[PDB]
């Protein structure tokens, strides 16, 4: 398994370049040129890099440096072919975020978080980006009583909804995707899972230009099921990016290379974003972006050990994936489990509830203990996808 | 504090009810008779009760018996003048729903469950309840691969509409509250949070009839700030109901009396109840619904010393909410950090996105480092929320 | 991978048998019989039976019953030539032991609880069982007031060591072995972990035969690594036995097949009990054990499917775990991380703490810019092991 | 509420110092001189002050300035009356600890992080500490396979048994204290819990002078209950130190004020620390310290503020838990809930286990239905401690 840009494999350059400073100490590693990480990633078999606006261009560097910057990076996508499908705005790691972005207390803060965002855009468009990516990292609160939670969400609103009307007004091809976080680095995030982000984009005006980005680590964090939240994501048809990675249980965010967190999870997060549904239905057909951080114990030679890692691990579940799907015992598995009998519309053709109501055989004369004695054999299914994964089969 | 009608407390059947069967042991207590449990309700001043269709009428009750049930517990709401504000279905009791009501992989039982909570609904226009309550305990699995995920969401979508329509076609004067948990008794849940939940709501054909039931306890098994889940419900218009219990952590689900589990977070849930938004905005005007588990070390002493106790917690933690927002040292603490500052829109009445980018005052002449030295003090806000809370103020 | 008898897998009566009750619905299956379970665990391959009393022995059986039990049960045993390694006695089911048998509030409890064990012993040293396994599941709270913590430890403490006497006055051959649980069924269990456990029994006066019996599921609830918790056990030579079973995060106890819940994890705990420590040190000897509940979805072919997939997922992983340490890019890849280097005391031969501050070397101008720059490459070694455990390599 | 010198209220120079940075971003307040936090701590009533190597020095500081800094802290202390009753070592924050000091997997690096603790005992002698503390924060692994188990737990062993040595050949006045974590900075530490600390110490050559350190926030990362720990740890006569702090759930460490986390919690704790145990035992008395961090959100003000806070709460738990144990009615229920009857041995003197399985009134005709009604009445004992908590009684 050798990754190939048809393989759709991005990577942030955060990812790469992060350097190891976390709360309990400094940075392990010297700083990556953004040039040398796109040279690099080519070579691995990368398809496209994406970047928080901060990640290239300082916070503080002037109009000839930010120009100077571009034309440099500009060059090396030229050089490599890599394309930047996403891009996103750091509203997290400078002190003036300390309260959040767009539902900062203060609103001076929130005007230059939102203008921050606004020509980002601008950048994200001239970059041809097709997501643009929203992590509300420091919107929520330590305390509960910090905020007035309805004020929260109608000044997210706001932020979101003006970016939104501003695309729509450039006419830019551009799609928004919210990234939900239960918490880290605040006590609580505002949209702390994929339920939350997606119920929240129903009340927004253009919410027809806005999805989600879902990550695992993020999910789990909160002990949710991956799979399960991102199949409710495509279900809605808001499933626009998303980042892949692994997490050790609920702790602080780790941020390991996708695989290396819960396994048996990735096998069927892969099954999902390969395979689909298997009634049918749905389908991602986006980049599969690695957001994760090479540990700090490494050197850089580990740095593109888990580059590389990422997309094998990636290509080896889903072999193991298209295996156990193909096969025949699982298909069976299945059928006696009743994965296809859920596929059937409960109600027939025609029938209106006060039919079923009415409908002796399906109550008053139900034999509820003849119908108890069915065995789904939901183990049996189970230890078959553990063999596949294990490559016993 | 002494409770009375007008405070709405409500309680469930199978609360007070319960015997004490876990998963380790078996019932500590004998069975309550639910004509005694209506009379001892009342006495403790609660407003209402709730039940599950097999809390008051068994699984196997023949029509005479049904008849003669309702007879006498009609008798004793007549005796004591307690409502029925909710009622609810059991979908998770008898082997038939091991897989599940609505999203069984089994059509045969899909069908059964579906024609279950439609007769279920007839009893609930019957009782006068506003509130008719969907908990899908046994929708989900163990094991990913047990369910077609996308087919599961169509089936939860069949039964929920299917419902909503009947009770639109008899014109019932009930809206549908559904019920999200985490896990427990399945492993993983289908729309385990209350953002799932409300996401889920939206893709349905009749949507405007149906709302959420958050529990205290369901959210605090996934780490959940509860009070920041309801806020979007109530934001959303979409809070109908409420389920209050004490849970100390993410462990099994517990039950315990509303104030036994997370105190501080108990506090701010009864500010959001009682008080709203500091800056205005909805209210919940519903029943306060208690659902949870007398301690199984305890007998029937107890049992009435928990229900009073949900009652008191409440009323203390009332009393405290209403004391410290009337506080005007608090009200100061609130206007230093920008509690209502985060009220005001971030844009000026007119002003469009670019006006705002073009506006060098919030972007480009922005001083960032002078606007990050704004002391939120966040930490002495939560301070006098705790002396309030300790009664101390 | 076929089981044999040399394996050493032993299942409880009670895995099997589990007629799918839990706290929100009723059986969905049959009891079992123990003449069956004996029959049917021996065609499989399996070792040997373990059992709880009341597990064999009903609470209320006449002495004539428990002759009969027995009797159908030393007979099967004759038949077909399982060992009972392990005998535990029931100190949760009955409603007398709602607050503990060994450390209930109630005196008179307490003396029966200890009497319910005594007893037990005899039954335990007539079966020919090596362990005694005493797992204290109402020993605990819910609430921080209920129990004196000092006097819940001294009351413990006299339990285990009245029977440790007992065992040694008897002069039976058989070791206690006490298991940890962090939760459930109380809310706070005494002793809930690993280092719990080993800390408890340095207190003891007969701590000589008393050790530990870790569950992989009641170490995962508490969010723990079970590999680091059995290692610790290992290391003070105090792993008496092991319950082997998967749990998919922080939450109720799932009690899944071995290998269906952390996978990653699995393998290295298998790792541990088939390879011992890479640097040498004690080795596990006894049986493996699986203490699971085959899911209540499932019927009897399920039941010994299950039975059946906990023995294949031991064995899957053992080849993996062999295949892996016998690679050569594996011992290369430990020695580069310096695996083996952690073996090598810190200290010379006869050099004191005197002699280390005043090494100039060492401290005073050791290089510790320089010494930072190795590169572990851990997450190497890790891509490596995830590669063997996938059967790619 | 004002604390006094008598209190024994203890700050780390690291907690107020603590500047802001986190993962996520960048310092938010300004170095804080030492001499300041000494005066602006004596002025708020704290005892004393306590540090790390590195809080104080520099690690590249020259002997120059080591002697200069001395000075100033040593000056500061002379004038304001503070003590520094501990003193502890980083080796967590150079880049060159990235792999543990003591357990690092190269060998110089264990070498020069025992060198920079035997110096460090030094110092902490020459400040008059009474305990030193072993965070061992960088001791662990992400990943399964980085370590050999046993040998870490050598490792370590050799490394504070050296360090214990070294105490007693100095003939200082010194204690360490080995403080638990269960991950934070590794995905997985070594010593994760307060039992794996207790467990550790019974294995080395001078455990005599070897007890914990254990906090709040960090128990409460792994789901345990504080108050449970802090009683084991009191209960073998191992609670040498403690840190105070708060923590809402299983998630990143928090570091809020004491009190501002778990409230019941904390409640408890302080009527363990003020209290003892209802039966009598040990009893804690050393230093009250915090170990918190002040929100990045606060500037200055907050910080003396978040210090206040901390001892505040401390005094009106305190004030709380004593009105608590005087209350009659509060006396009267732990008669009722048989806290007193824990205290009472089960066995009656001079009584064996023979003598006990014999008795006839405690086994063979002991009435254990009858037994099982004793109402145990713990939630209306938690009620009465939650009403003197809310200081409505
Ligand atoms: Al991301
Ligand atoms: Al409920
Ligand atoms: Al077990
Ligand atoms: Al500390």
């Amino acid at each position: 398994v050798q990754p190939t840009p048809a393989d759709h494999f991005t990577f942030g350059l955060w990812t790469v370049g992060w350097t190891g400073a976390d709360p309990f100490g400094v940075a392990t590693r010297k700083n990556l040129d953004p040039v040398e990480a796109v040279h690099k990633l080519a070579e691995l078999g990368a398809y496209g890099i994406t970047f928080h606006d901060n990640d290239l261009i300082p916070f503080d560097a002037t109009e000839a440096e930010r120009e100077k910057i571009l034309g440099d990076f500009n060059q090396a996508l030229k050089d490599t072919g890599l394309k930047v499908p996403m891009v996103t705005t750091n509203l997290f790691s400078h002190p003036v975020f300390k309260d959040g972005g767009f539902t900062s207390n203060d609103r001076s803060i929130r005007r230059f978080a939102l203008a921050k965002v606004l020509h980002n855009i601008d950048l994200a468009a001239e970059m041809g980006a097709e997501t643009f990516v929203m992590w509300g990292g420091r919107e929520g609160s330590e305390y509960d009583g910090s905020k007035d939670l309805a004020a929260a969400l109608d000044r997210m609103r706001e932020g979101v909804d003006t970016a939104a009307g501003y695309i729509k007004d450039k006419g830019y091809n551009l799609r928004i995707a919210l990234e939900p976080k239960p918490n880290e680095p605040r006590g609580d995030i505002f949209l702390p899972t994929v339920g939350h982000g997606l119920a929240f984009i129903e009340q927004l005006e253009h919410g027809d230009i806005v999805g989600l980005n879902p990550e695992t680590g993020h999910e789990q964090m909160a002990g949710l099921n991956f799979t399960h939240g991102i199949a409710q994501a495509l279900w809605a048809e808001k499933l626009f990016h998303i980042d892949l990675n692994g997490q050790r249980g609920i702790k602080y965010d780790q941020d390991l290379v996708f695989g290396h967190g819960d396994l048996t999870s990735a096998f069927f997060t892969v099954d999902l974003l390969e395979n689909g549904f298997p009634n049918g239905g749905p389908k991602y057909t986006g980049p599969r972006h690695f957001d994760y951080k090479p540990s700090r114990t490494d050197g850089y030679d580990g740095v593109w050990d888990s580059a590389k890692a990422n997309m094998s691990m990636y290509l080896l579940l889903k072999e193991r994936a298209l295996a156990f799907r193909a096969d025949p015992e699982v298909q069976e598995a299945m059928k006696t489990s009743g994965v296809f009998e859920l596929g059937e519309t409960t109600l027939n053709a025609g029938e209106s509830a006060a039919d079923l109501m009415n409908d002796s055989a399906s109550f008053a004369g139900f034999d509820a203990e003849a119908a108890a004695e069915r065995n789904f054999a939901f183990i049996r299914l189970n230890q078959l996808a553990i063999e596949h994964l294990l490559g016993s089969r």
